[PDB]
């Protein structure tokens, strides 16, 4: 038995609706190999669960009333996690290998209807609050030539960093290797005091943007994978770095793609609206280091960065002002607070339905970005002798104007970049000459 209250800031109404998918694809060489991959991961996920029996659980909500979004705790669900095994080898309408390597490996040949277990977004049967929330669920996907392995995390119980965590420590486990000391350490850590709260406080700056208000707000789109090879990279971060702010030492790779994605999409919306339009960029960090928490703690310890300007303003000046906006915002004390006020104001409040990482985003104007970037899981192998990931590629879903992320960073250094934008600005952005120097389409 377990009964493991959430991270304070996984009792955020958005990530306790919401499941984080993300896939691996591995070629598979001979048929025959499928029935030893299913049996070596369903022993895996046996070890798991016996090794660490909250990650077989759910994420249950209680004390639920009017005016009180109530508290979520991990607790027991079924022996171990569930896997979908899908064989879509003979399926016409599913990828092939040699498909998905001619396209390269487009988001929309990653269909969650297809090789996802249960979709992003609360959207169609077994989403509704009554229904069980699996805190990991699995998919191994046959395809003609391939493996598609897909992993969905409830996002109140883990961010991808935690997600990859737990995924790291799956596949140690379908290969037999032991866990560490430290990691066992790290996936039983308390959640609910791992934050330590602020005293005496009632709201200040550091839910600024983060509290939904009644007078500020806060289309047909797609979706779209765009790959920046290394070079691409190096030569944005370059350009960056030549053009600094006074303020501001360097800034990183993920700062300069980032800062180029924000001008690029500012660039292509001037199109459409006045360069006077506000514009805020919200970025997803990682604040386990800020907050002094090892790498390997599985659950939720995220918050953003916002940054806010105007659509001429973003446009016009260098890439360095831009990527000085971004990283003026990363210092560790300053994530430390924010991040503490955060789950201080959740604590102080038993309606939590104002909270909103986004709260004060404009999907018209705004970037909403996570990377991915630096997470591991383009190393681990499962014990299924298949080597290492060809790709690795989040599914598509519903469109979601301005949401975006990076992937896991190729081995290589190359990025790749996913898109959501209404139509008017992704035809833009596709045949903007500016964009296209260093971004490749892929879909
Ligand atoms: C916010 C975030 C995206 C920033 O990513 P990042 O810039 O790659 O990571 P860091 O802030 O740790 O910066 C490391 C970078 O600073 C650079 N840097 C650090 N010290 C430096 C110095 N002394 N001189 C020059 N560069 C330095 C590093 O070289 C590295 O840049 P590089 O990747 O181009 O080599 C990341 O911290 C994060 O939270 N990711 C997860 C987001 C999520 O959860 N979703
Ligand atoms: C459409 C949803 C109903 C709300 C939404 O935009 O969610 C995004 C953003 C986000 C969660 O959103 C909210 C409002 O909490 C998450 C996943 C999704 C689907 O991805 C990214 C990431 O996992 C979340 O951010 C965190 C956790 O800091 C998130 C803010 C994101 C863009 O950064």
């Amino acid at each position: 038995a377990f009964k493991i209250q959430l991270d304070t800031l996984g009792q955020l109404p958005g990530l306790l609706s919401i499941y984080t998918q993300i896939s691996l694809l591995y070629p598979v060489s001979d048929s025959s190999q499928y029935p030893t991959i299913v049996s070596t991961f369903e022993q895996g996920l046996k070890r798991f669960s016996e090794a660490v029996p909250w990650v077989a659980g759910q994420v249950k909500a209680e004390g639920i009333s009017e005016g009180n979004t109530g508290t979520s705790f991990i607790v027991p669900f079924e022996d171990v996690p569930r896997v979908v095994v899908k064989d879509l080898r003979d399926d016409p309408s599913a990828p092939t290998i040699e498909g998905m390597r001619k396209a390269g490996y487009p988001m929309a040949m990653f269909d969650e209807n297809i090789i996802a277990p249960r979709k992003t977004l609360p959207i169609g049967p077994g989403t509704g609050p009554d229904d069980p929330k699996p805190v990991i669920l699995l998919q191994l996907n046959f395809i003609k030539g391939g493996l598609i392995l897909t992993v969905n995390g409830q996002h109140g119980a883990m961010d991808m960093v935690g997600q990859d965590a737990v995924i790291r420590l799956l596949s140690k486990a379908c290969r037999n290797d032991p866990f560490t000391e430290e990691e066992m350490t790290a996936m039983n850590l308390d959640r609910k005091t791992i934050v330590p709260y602020l005293e005496n406080y009632t709201i200040g700056p550091e839910v600024d943007h983060q509290i939904v208000k009644a007078d500020v707000a806060g289309v047909s789109a797609s979706w779209a994978f765009f790959t920046f090879s290394p070079k691409a990279m190096s030569e944005l971060k370059d350009a960056a770095t030549k053009t600094l702010d006074a303020s501001t030492k360097f800034v990183s790779t993920d700062d300069a793609l980032s800062a180029f994605i924000w001008k690029s999409a500012s660039r292509v919306r001037l199109e459409r609206i006045d360069g006077s339009a506000p514009t805020e960029f919200c970025r997803a960090v990682d604040a386990r280091p800020a907050m002094g928490v090892s790498n390997n703690y599985p659950g939720l310890l995220q918050n953003m960065t916002y940054h806010n300007s105007t659509i001429g303003e973003i446009a016009n000046e260098s890439l360095g002002a831009t990527a000085s906006r971004l990283r003026s915002e990363l210092d560790p004390a300053s994530m430390r607070q924010r991040t503490r006020g955060l789950a201080t104001y959740l604590h102080n409040n038993p309606d939590k339905s104002n909270v909103s990482l986004t709260a004060d985003a404009d999907p018209s104007t705004s970037v909403m970005l996570s990377s991915w970037a630096k997470v591991g899981l383009w190393d681990y192998d499962f014990g299924l002798g298949l080597g290492k990931p060809e790709t690795v590629r989040r599914p598509i879903f519903e469109p979601v104007e301005s949401l975006m992320y990076f992937m896991p960073k190729k081995p290589d250094g190359e990025f790749c970049a996913a898109l959501s934008l209404r139509d008017e600005d992704m035809d833009r952005l596709k045949a903007d000459k500016e964009w296209t120097k260093y971004a490749q389409y892929v879909g």
